[PDB]
């Protein structure tokens, strides 16, 4: 209803869409500039800006965050209400995209870190037949009480993680990958770890995202 983002429009008329959520801290300009490179002329890239809220993980100081974060471990408490609220906020945008001529199976939800976490939770709870997920160096929020759900989960997941990630533990990403394959079809989930890289992306990971989106959103 009230979306502010750095949207990358396609060269041709937009038939597919990607909603990418940046990591905790910055805005959508970084990932907009990054996704402008890997770019299919019929796919739009929406990169919203996270609202500046207090984050308990760091002295409860104010910074852009999709929800309230308290830890980066599987045993850490989670802002259940905030996660569900932000997931509804993302579902509204998905439904707007569908309402203006972009079907659900042409919409890909992606993100990085906390953005990738919110994207994973949204697409695994969205009742509309979404196309796929692109989760880079993140985790699944509220993974325990998760029926290993949503609706019509024929989703294609491309999860990528830094092997030497000092922020989000790589074993948290591995647990998330093993918990995702429980829900959807395990043949539809790719979980690529990248040696040497840390809490960051790399051209190989960007190329994996390019191939995933190119074979998941073809020029139809």
């Amino acid at each position: 209803l009230l979306t502010d983002a750095a949207t990358v429009s396609g060269a041709e008329r937009e038939t597919a869409a990607v909603i990418f959520l940046h990591g905790l801290g910055d805005t959508g300009h970084s990932w907009a500039d990054a996704l402008s490179t890997i770019r299919l002329p019929h796919v739009k890239y929406i990169c919203p800006h996270a609202p500046r809220i207090p984050v308990t993980l760091n002295m409860k100081m104010v910074m852009p965050s999709w929800f309230d974060l308290m830890g980066l471990s599987p045993d850490a408490p989670e802002d259940e209400a905030g996660i569900k609220k932000a997931a509804e906020n993302i579902k509204a945008l998905i439904e707007h995209e569908m309402k203006n001529g972009i079907p659900a199976n042409r919409i890909v939800l992606g993100g990085f870190s906390q953005g990738g976490a919110l994207s994973l939770y949204t697409a695994l709870t969205c009742p509309h037949p979404l196309a796929g997920i692109v989760a880079l160096s993140c985790w699944l929020p509220l993974h325990r009480a998760f029926p290993q759900n949503g609706s019509a989960k024929d989703l294609a997941i491309l999860q990528c993680h830094g092997e030497l990630d000092p922020m989000v533990p790589v074993r948290f990403g591995a647990l998330t990958a093993e918990k995702l394959r429980s829900v959807v079809t395990p043949a539809r989930v790719q979980f690529k770890t990248y040696p040497g890289v840390m809490h960051s992306s790399c051209p190989q990971e960007m190329a994996a995202v390019k191939e995933f989106l190119e074979k998941l959103l073809p020029p139809v």
